[PDB]
């Protein structure tokens, strides 16, 4: 029986109901087992908005959760499927998070309402629409169905002129497995623009990296070939087992650096990137 559109459905939640364009949220559905209708191969079963896709695996293939060997749910893009195959008693109660991504459609809003396809309130979900950066800053996201966390990290991007070296030292937060050949940089200064490896990077002598460990590392970049430029540091972080459970993903940095006439500045923080709960229990 498809518990859907039934009584045994008593939530679908999001934490806010305004999104923006390209945002990963997790979308909570709690399930009670009702007098009037109880199981043991029946299904609840949600249908997304066209504005809401569902996160797969990298292989497109469906994210996989399971609540307590009770029962699991496959996530795909144009819906959500929990099936209750076998093992069921007297009262049935639990829940199971899945993210989404917005589309990403351009337009600078869009409002929907939409109760998924089942017997719970209609919500009404609004999408909307879209110098000076301090001498370095660190941001991230999630690489969506890759389980990835991206990172960036923008040095000099006012293309100051340095009378230094420019000293970094990482240290990555917990729950994330640090892919060291995927660094790249993208430079940049009146001359031109490189896309870069680290590989490259180093071969050029813009400056070095050193792993201190698997999740940690020091980058420095050379004062003469770092001056009027800017870098913008892209590399990933792949998302263990401990990892996907986490609230949020982080990652620390202490820089040393020193600008045309001035005294050195040293500044460090945690950047954080919230995670999308993919959770089903009972």
């Amino acid at each position: 029986s498809e518990l859907s559109k039934s009584s045994i459905v008593d939530k679908v939640e999001l934490d806010h109901t305004t999104l923006y364009q390209g945002e990963m949220t997790s979308i909570k559905v709690s399930f009670s087992d009702k007098e009037n209708q109880k199981k043991p191969g029946d299904t609840i079963t949600l249908t997304l908005p066209d504005a809401l896709v569902g996160m797969t695996e990298n292989d497109s293939s469906p994210r996989k959760i399971n609540l307590n060997g009770l029962g699991e749910v496959f996530i795909y893009k144009d819906h959500v499927v929990a099936t209750f195959n076998e093992k069921v008693e007297s009262n049935v109660n639990g829940h199971f998070s899945f993210g989404i991504k917005t589309l990403i459609t351009n337009s600078s809003p869009n409002v929907i309402e939409t109760d998924f396809g089942t017997a719970t309130a209609t919500q009404r979900l609004t999408i909307e629409g879209v110098r000076d950066y301090p001498f370095f800053y660190k941001v991230g996201d999630l690489a969506g169905e890759s389980n990835q966390v991206r990172w960036f990290l923008n040095v000099n991007l006012n293309k100051s002129d340095v009378t230094e070296d420019i000293s970094i030292a990482d240290r990555q937060g917990s729950g994330q497995q640090l892919n060291k050949e995927s660094f790249t940089f993208d430079i940049v200064n009146d001359k031109e623009t490189k896309y870069i490896s680290l590989a490259e990077f180093e071969q050029q002598g813009y400056g070095k990296i050193d792993f201190v460990t698997d999740n940690d590392f020091n980058l420095r970049f050379y004062r003469d070939k770092a001056r009027f430029t800017s870098f913008i540091v892209r590399y990933t972080s792949t998302i263990t087992e401990a990892g996907q459970h986490q609230a949020t993903f982080e990652n620390s940095y202490d820089i040393n650096y020193q600008l045309n006439n001035q005294d050195a500045t040293n500044e460090k923080n945690t950047s954080q990137v919230k995670n999308v709960f993919v959770e089903g229990e009972a």
